[PDB]
């Protein structure tokens, strides 16, 4: 659903900073 896809994208962006 949209919420899951939003979370996946946001967490991916946060992970890229590690």
């Amino acid at each position: 659903e949209q919420l899951l896809k939003a979370l996946e994208f946001l967490l991916k962006e946060l992970l890229e900073k590690l």
